[PDB]
């Protein structure tokens, strides 16, 4: 003991970057107070049995640790320190050791197989180091082990089959590592196992069919491995399971119907695999299921109608599969279902009337299916909606009657459907709505002016519809819009000057419309605008000077209009202009030949204009095709179509 105190002092004397304020200040007077006042030291019969120096800012190694001098150690916690070097084999010499923790440290090298000498060890903790090499097989000798945690290391090789001999192991955590090879089937002998976490490794091979003997495992995390084969139906015999996560693997075959026998399973993660076949209707018998995610697979056929029996279902992720048939009503019938994502499948028919029956549905994704028919009325009145995506379907109906007021709506996408009718002012009640996308529908009538009062709107896409009327100057109220797409409609009259005020505008498209008269001379106040498409309109007269004061333009398309006069020399301030399309206008005069100053002009079309003179000195004019430069009155100094 005084010998133990002296030995520990010699070890302390090797620590580096220590401070006067370190808790090891109490290591004084070895002859009298080793067992009564030394921090981290506790004794029985005046001999140290417990060394607990966790989180004491110790920087050092275990090279000079006095293994020989502390024979009676049974509790060693040296975690959360700055220990470096390796774990010496002499740690296996502490024959009374029960608890061993060296976890949050900077240790390197392999685990000494001599740890298998620690026959009294019940807890082994070495997490969050840089330990490499294979896990020693002799660790399977430690039959009193209750818990092994080796996660967040650089361990390689297979899990030793000897671990099947650890009949008292409750928790096996090995997750953040590079463990390899097949999972040893002997793990099925761990009858006391409760938590098995092998996730985030490089495990290959099949899931052992012996896993069905693990009747006390509640958490089986094996996600983010390279497991192949099919999910063995024996997994359905792990009756105590509440969390089964096998996602991000290379599993194949069908989902075993035996999963329906897991009456305690609340979380099932099977996504990001290559599962095929139909979803067994028995999967509706997992009465406890909360969070069911089998998305991103190759599942086919219909979703079983028996899903109506999953009364605790909250999250259902079936996106990116090949599911077919109509969506059965039981799929949305859970009173607590808040997320129902079905997008990127082959669902047909109309939406079931059960969609928002409880008024709790929040996120609904249906993108890229073959669905049709009208919006069910419980969805029209789903006041709890937050995110609704319908893009790429054949939904039909009066858009004003099909959608109620959605006060919690954040994101809605109606793109690529057959919606008719006029945009209702009801959308202004969505005061949190940031994006409203309705491209490629049969919307008609005017844009209600309430839309411009939606100052929170970040993205507005009404493109490719049959919307008409003149845009009012109150459009300026869309303070925070950054993507504005009204192209492909029959909007008429002058472009409102008020677009000047949309300071956050980045991408503006008013092309393919019936806007007439001069482009607003005032339109020079969009410093974030990198894209402006005014093409295919009825705009006339000289190109306004204001456009040249917008700095960040990358693409500018004013083609297919009746603009006349000369191209401004004062384009020079568009040093970031890359693509410039001015074809099919009535522009005149010479190109200023200050376009040599323009660095980034690569794609330019000036065809079918009344311009004359020589092309300027920059790439796009050299790289222009005949169509790009044709149609002008007097082209080039030597009447050329290519090569000066
Ligand atoms: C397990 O890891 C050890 C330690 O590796 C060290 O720590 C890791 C976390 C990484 O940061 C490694 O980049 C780092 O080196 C490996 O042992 C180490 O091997 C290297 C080379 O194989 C040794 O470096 C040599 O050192 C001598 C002088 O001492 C030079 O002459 C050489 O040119 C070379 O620089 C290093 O000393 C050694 N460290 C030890 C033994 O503590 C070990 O190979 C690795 N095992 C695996 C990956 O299976
Ligand atoms: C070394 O000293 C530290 C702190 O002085 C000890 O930390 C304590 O460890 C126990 C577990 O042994 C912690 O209790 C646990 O609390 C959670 C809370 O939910 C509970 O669920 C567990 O069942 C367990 O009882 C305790 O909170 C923790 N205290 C602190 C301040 O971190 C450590 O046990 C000592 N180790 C040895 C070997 O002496
Ligand atoms: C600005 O918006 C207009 C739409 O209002 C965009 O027009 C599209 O431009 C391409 C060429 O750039 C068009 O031409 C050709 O169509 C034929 C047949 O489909 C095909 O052979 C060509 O490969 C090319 O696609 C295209 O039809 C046209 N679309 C429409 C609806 O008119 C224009 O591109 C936008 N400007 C910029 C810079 O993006
Ligand atoms: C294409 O433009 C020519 C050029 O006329 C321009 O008219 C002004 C707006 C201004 O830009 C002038 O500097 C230009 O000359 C049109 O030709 C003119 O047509 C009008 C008849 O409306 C006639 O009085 C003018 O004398 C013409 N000018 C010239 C130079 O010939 C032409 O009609 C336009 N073509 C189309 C299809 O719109
Ligand atoms: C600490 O270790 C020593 C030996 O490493 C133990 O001392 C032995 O105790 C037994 C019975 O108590 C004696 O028969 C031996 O002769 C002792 N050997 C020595 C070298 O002293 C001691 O009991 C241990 N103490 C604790 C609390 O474990
Ligand atoms: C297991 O599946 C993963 C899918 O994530 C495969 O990883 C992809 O492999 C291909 C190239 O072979 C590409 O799609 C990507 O480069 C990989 N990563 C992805 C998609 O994130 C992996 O190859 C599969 N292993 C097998 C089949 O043995
Ligand atoms: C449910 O929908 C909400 C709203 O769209 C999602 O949360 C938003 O996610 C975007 C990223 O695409 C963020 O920019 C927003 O800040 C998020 N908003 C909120 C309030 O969190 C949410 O991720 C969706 N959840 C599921 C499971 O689909
Ligand atoms: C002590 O800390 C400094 C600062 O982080 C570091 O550069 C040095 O390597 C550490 N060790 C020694 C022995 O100085
Ligand atoms: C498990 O223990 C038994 C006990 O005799 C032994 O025969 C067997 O080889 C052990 N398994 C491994 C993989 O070492």
């Amino acid at each position: 003991t005084v010998s133990e105190a002296n030995a520990l002092l010699k070890w302390k004397s090797t620590f580096t970057n220590q401070t006067s304020s370190s808790k090891l200040s109490s290591w004084v007077n070895p002859n009298t107070s080793f067992c009564r006042s030394w921090y981290g030291v506790s004794c029985v019969r005046n001999s140290i049995i417990r060394l607990n120096l966790t989180n004491t800012d110790i920087e050092g190694t275990f090279q000079d640790f006095p293994f020989s001098a502390l024979p009676n150690l049974s509790y060693v916690d040296l975690s959360m320190n700055r220990f470096s070097g390796t774990i010496p084999p002499q740690f296996g010499d502490f024959s009374k050791l029960i608890y061993f923790d060296l976890s949050i440290n900077q240790l390197v090298g392999e685990i000494p197989s001599e740890l298998g000498k620690l026959s009294n060890l019940e807890t082994l903790h070495l997490v969050e180091n840089k330990l490499n090499g294979s896990i020693p097989s002799e660790i399977g000798r430690l039959t009193k082990l209750h818990e092994i945690a080796l996660y967040d290391n650089l361990l390689t090789g297979p899990i030793p089959s000897s671990f099947g001999n650890l009949t008292n192991l409750a928790n096996l955590y090995l997750f953040i590592n590079s463990l390899s090879g097949p999972i040893p089937p002997e793990l099925g002998n761990l009858s006391s196992l409760a938590e098995l976490c092998l996730d985030r490794n490089k495990l290959t091979g099949q899931i052992p069919s012996s896993f069905g003997k693990l009747k006390n495992v509640t958490l089986l995390n094996m996600f983010e491995n390279n497991l192949t084969g099919e999910i063995p139906p024996e997994i359905g015999d792990m009756s105590a399971l509440d969390t089964l996560s096998l996602h991000t693997n290379n599993l194949t075959g069908s989902i075993p119907s035996s999963l329906g026998n897991l009456k305690n399973l609340a979380i099932l993660h099977l996504y990001l695999n290559k599962l095929t076949g139909s979803i067994p209707e028995e999967l509706g018998d997992m009465e406890t299921m909360i969070d069911l995610e089998i998305s991103e697979n190759k599942l086919t056929g219909p979703v079983p109608g028996s899903f109506g029996k999953l009364t605790k279902l909250e999250w259902l992720f079936l996106r990116d599969n090949h599911l077919s048939g109509p969506i059965p009503p039981g799929i949305a019938n859970s009173s607590v279902l808040t997320v129902l994502q079905l997008d990127t499948n082959n669902f047909t028919g109309v939406l079931p009337e059960t969609i928002c029956r409880s008024g709790k549905l929040e996120n609904l994704t249906l993108d890229d299916n073959l669905l049709s028919g009208p919006i069910p009325i419980s969805l029209t009145n789903c006041k709890s909606l937050i995110r609704a995506r319908f893009k790429g379907n054949s939904f039909s109906g009066d858009i004003s009657e099909s959608f109620g007021e959605y006060p919690n709506l954040n994101f809605i996408d109606l793109s690529n459907n057959k919606f008719r009718g006029q945009i209702s002012p009801k959308w202004e009640k969505s005061r949190k709505l940031v994006a409203f996308i309705a491209t490629d529908n049969n919307i008609t009538g005017p844009i209600p002016p309430e839309i411009w009062n939606m100052t929170q709107l970040n993205q507005l896409d009404l493109s490719s519809n049959n919307i008409s009327g003149e845009l009012p100057e109150t459009i300026s109220k869309l303070t925070r819009v950054s993507k504005l797409q009204l192209n492909g409609n029959q909007l008429s009259g002058r472009i409102p000057s008020g677009i000047r005020s949309l300071a956050n505008l980045e991408y503006l498209d008013l092309s393919s419309n019936r806007f007439s008269f001069q482009i607003p001379a005032t339109l020079d106040s969009l410093p974030r605008l990198y894209y402006m498409n005014l093409s295919r309109n009825d705009l006339d007269q000289n190109i306004p000077m204001g456009l040249t004061k917008l700095s960040q333009l990358q693409t500018l398309d004013l083609s297919h209009n009746n603009l006349d006069g000369e191209i401004p020399s004062q384009f020079t301030s568009l040093q970031n202009l890359e693509k410039l399309y001015l074809q099919h206008n009535n522009l005149s005069g010479p190109i200023p030949s200050s376009f040599s100053e323009m660095k980034s002009l690569t794609h330019v079309d000036v065809s079918h204009n009344n311009l004359e003179g020589p092309i300027p000195d920059n790439a796009a004019f050299k790289n222009a095709r005949p169509d790009a430069l044709e149609g002008n009155r007097d082209l080039c100094g030597s009447n050329t179509t290519q090569g000066l």
